[PDB]
């Protein structure tokens, strides 16, 4: 009819922090990374500014598999910055940010890979984060 409903498959797409390479050894600071997807934001909890920091986070956002899709047509982002986060004076600073796309993510999993942190505040060495990416069923 004129109104058609639409179903397809809802999934889960699942974007794990696992850790970072490459930070400044920083004990007055902690770390935290955002991401956002399609408006939504997500932020892991602050771990310790060591150099080789342990987010170990999960992030997860829920879509059907046709939302889906026309997210890998228009290369919608998902969108991170890492900021360091000073709780002496509440204040934090990013200190670089990821773009990642959804084009490749499906059930067939693939293995993590680390992401070189942009436009970083850090810039000896290379900061970066090693991140996975799977649709969960």
């Amino acid at each position: 009819g004129p109104h058609m409903a639409s179903k397809s498959e809802q999934l889960l797409i699942v974007v794990s922090i696992l850790e970072g390479r490459q930070f400044p050894r920083s004990p007055r600071l902690s770390l935290v990374v955002e991401a956002r997807f399609d408006g939504e934001t997500l932020s892991t909890d602050p771990v310790e500014h060591k150099e080789q920091p342990q987010f170990c986070t999960e992030l997860a956002w829920e879509l059907d598999r046709r939302t889906l899709h026309q997210h890998r047509l228009q290369r919608t982002p998902i969108k991170l910055q890492c900021y360091a986060v000073d709780s002496s004076t509440s204040a934090r600073e990013s200190v670089g940010y990821i773009v990642l796309d959804l084009r490749s993510v499906q059930e067939i999993k693939q293995a993590p890979k680390w992401h070189p942190l942009l436009s970083s505040k850090y810039t000896k060495l290379k900061p970066a984060l090693l991140i996975g990416m799977i649709l969960e069923n």
